[PDB]
């Protein structure tokens, strides 16, 4: 018994706050992240390409020194307030957005004070000021922005790279790159069972970040022959980058496993929250909202030319505020552009037809999927699966149209049918639109799907944070941990490709957050106090007033 409650609390302590000043942060931590010295940099310098939106555009911490290098030079410090203005106003709501474009108008565009590029053809700033005031379009500035960064991307770029910031950054680079292993954190109770191992909660403990971690056992895997399986979902996790999908951050191998480092979800899985929570089902607006969601990450993976291929309960989690991200990406895979592929895999019930048929196909089963989910949002029930049997369900799929119970409005219905068409080249979505057409159902009538990409939609249920959402420790399985197997050097190869360490982007805007960056990148400011007396221990000319105080009366 003592067991269970132990971890739990501990988990609540740890999502709370952690111990005190130092938020989850281990009391070493500024040893743990010491920067290297210069000349160990060297090497890692002559690796990075001199690529512009590479360094100054995706790299979270990268950008932010650029923009630190920036605010020194008047002429640059304002391209950047410009463009930080631009973006603003392009996410800026109509009936506001005029009102703040003009100020932008005025502050950037005035011809009366200094000159924003060296030079900007007249023509293209009266050219803008009159399209503004007819019709405030949202591409308004994108000429200027491009030319901005245009201008950046040169010489104030090599300036950059040539200034001492650009060292700094090499650092902090040099940190990502440093190896990762059971050292990097610490571990709790575990969250449920993987298709290779535990997932339990975890904390880096230099940053007192919390993550998830997805172990996956070396030994299940090599019975299994899974290799691949494992392989992909990292890759794929890897380059991901969707406000919908858990995006990776570690990638490391202990004794006995390979662990994925992600997102850490508190909200749970939505199996958990159909099921184990009092009656059946949601309310209308909130499967709504969720399907809604878990349509834009479908957008972003297809977007990407990937396809899920296991949309279900088990795979949609929950972040403390209450949205989605798309999980377990083992099945997924790359669809080229010009192709289609052929592969039956998933689980049973939300497979469609043509998978099932063992047919070819792009990005139809995952819509699928989402109207079998959001059927069982709804409904309360798996529209397909008391335990049924194998085959039976295959075939209640085939053909077998799907029943409503009094629940379903009359667009809840439409759009659940239409997803659910078992004619995959006139299914909804598959049909030449995309998400576009999705989206324009009338289902999502007073949802504004720009802003719900921006995460800028409050959703209708925000969980309680001192709950854990899933089972007990004793309340969840483990499979026989079969023997009779030992690893070969054939297996190390492929550990080796595994192990990237680090994921570059998802590492950065951790330190950004735990605010470990600012903490340790500024330098000047500490034991800068000059000195009360010289090295020969005399005062200077004229010697500290209020040192001769501090001797005397
Ligand atoms: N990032 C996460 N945060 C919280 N729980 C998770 C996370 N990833 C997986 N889990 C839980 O562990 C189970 C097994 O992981 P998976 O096999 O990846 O779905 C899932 O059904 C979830 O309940």
């Amino acid at each position: 018994e003592l067991e269970n409650i132990v971890a739990n609390t501990v988990l609540l302590k740890a999502r709370e706050g952690g111990g005190g000043n130092r938020k989850g942060k281990s009391k070493k931590w500024r040893q743990m992240l010491q920067f290297p010295h210069i000349s160990q940099c060297e090497e890692l310098r002559l690796s990075l390409e001199r690529d512009y939106h590479s360094l100054c555009e995706r790299q979270p911490i990268g950008r932010l020194l650029f923009r630190e290098f920036c605010a020194t030079r008047p002429e640059l410090s304002r391209c950047v307030a410009f463009l930080d203005g631009v973006a603003e106003y392009e996410v800026t709501p109509d009936d506001k957005r005029k009102a703040c474009g003009r100020q932008l108008t005025q502050n950037f565009l005035s011809h009366t004070g200094p000159d924003l590029i060296p030079e900007v053809p007249r023509q293209l700033v009266t050219n803008c000021t009159q399209r503004l005031e007819q019709g405030p379009c949202k591409d308004l500035f994108q000429e200027l922005t491009r030319l901005t960064h245009e201008y950046l991307s040169v010489a104030p770029f090599a300036d950059y790279l040539d200034s001492i910031y650009f060292n700094r950054f090499l650092q902090w680079k040099w940190l990502e790159r440093q190896p990762v292993t059971k050292n990097t954190f610490r571990q709790y109770r575990v969250l449920g069972k993987g298709g290779f191992g535990e997932v339990c909660a975890c904390q880096v403990r230099a940053t007192g970040k919390m993550y998830a971690c997805k172990k996956l056992e070396k030994k299940r895997i090599k019975k299994r022959k899974g290799e691949a399986m494992a392989l992909n979902e990292k890759q794929i996790l890897e380059k991901v980058n969707s406000r919908f999908v858990v995006s990776l951050a570690y990638a490391y191998e202990t004794k006995d496993a390979l662990c994925l480092v992600l997102t850490l979800m508190n909200g749970g899985d939505l199996k958990f929250h159909i099921y184990h929570m009092g009656q059946a089902g949601f309310p209308e607006a909130r499967a709504v909202f969720y399907a809604a969601e878990i349509c834009c990450g479908l957008e972003d993976l297809h977007r990407e030319r990937i396809v899920y291929r296991d949309l279900k309960p088990e795979n949609i989690l929950l972040d403390d505020h209450g949205h989605i991200r798309i999980s377990d990406l083992g099945l997924a895979v790359h669809v080229p552009e010009g192709q289609t592929i052929k592969g039956r895999v998933g689980t049973v019930g939300y497979m469609a037809p043509e998978v099932v048929k063992n047919e070819r196909y792009t990005f139809s089963p995952d819509w699928w999927a989402l109207g079998c989910l959001l059927y069982e949002m709804i409904a309360g029930q798996s529209p397909f699966q008391k335990k049924i049997k194998r085959e039976e369900v295959e075939r209640l799929v085939k053909e077998v149209p799907e029943e409503y119970s009094e629940r379903f409005s009359p667009q809840a219905r439409s759009l659940c049918s239409q997803l659910l068409c078992k004619d995959p080249a006139e299914r909804l979505g598959c049909r030449g639109g995309s998400a576009r057409e999705v989206k324009e159902h009338p289902l999502f009538k007073k949802l504004n799907f720009k802003r719900l990409g921006a995460g800028m939609l409050e959703p209708p249920f925000k969980p309680d944070p001192q709950a854990i959402y899933c089972k007990d420790v004793l309340d969840i399985e483990q499979f026989s941990t079969v023997k009779g197997v030992e690893l070969e050097p054939t297996d190390q190869d492929f550990y080796q490709k595994f192990a990237t360490g680090s994921v570059p982007i998802p590492w950065q805007n951790e330190m950004v957050e735990t605010e470990c960056f600012q903490e340790l990148n500024v330098f000047g400011l500490d034991g800068s106090v000059p000195p009360d007396l010289d090295w020969k221990g005399q005062p200077p000319a004229p010697p500290k007033k209020g040192l001769l105080q501090r001797l005397f009366s």
